[PDB]
């Protein structure tokens, strides 16, 4: 509709943790929010 990457950080958002940790977890992962959770709940 408008947002394209918030769609993604913001799925992420949802769990509640760092912003740096996401968005590098998205880029990284590249744009998949699945492998990003995956880490974004192994702390590192």
């Amino acid at each position: 509709a408008l947002e394209n990457v918030d769609a993604k950080i913001a799925k992420l958002m949802g769990e509640g943790y760092a912003f740096e940790e996401v968005k590098r977890a998205l880029e990284i992962a590249q744009n998949n929010v699945e492998v990003a959770r995956s880490i974004l709940r192994e702390f590192a």
